């Protein structure tokens, strides 16, 4: 789930 790290920055 490393690729889903940038998603956290969107929030």
């Amino acid at each position: 789930t490393g690729k889903a790290s940038q998603f956290f920055g969107l929030m």
